[PDB]
């Protein structure tokens, strides 16, 4: 969680749910599994504009 | 307002009431509503003659 904190805090990575971090250790062998949103640059923007009508008064 | 109060300077109408003046835009359209009390010529004068008595002291 610590190391994932500081690359978050690097923004080299985006964001990482901390309870998915499961650790299993059985003998020689310690399973690990973590849950890691990627960072990503943008590249593709979409704009939706929309006009419509708006009445004064006074 | 400016208008018709200009008209009521020069006695070319009588009266307008500036609140009910209301402008509503939407669109190329633009609503506008006015009331104004028109000038008017006399031609005809009424008169109620009514005598009574009057009571005299001293």
């Amino acid at each position: 969680q610590s190391y994932l904190g500081r690359k978050k805090r690097d923004n080299e990575i985006q964001d990482f749910p901390a309870e998915d971090v499961q650790v299993i250790v059985e003998g020689n062998e310690a399973r690990i599994s973590m849950t890691v949103y990627p960072i990503r640059s943008f590249k593709k923007i979409s704009v939706s504009l929309v006009y419509k009508q708006q009445t004064l008064q006074a």
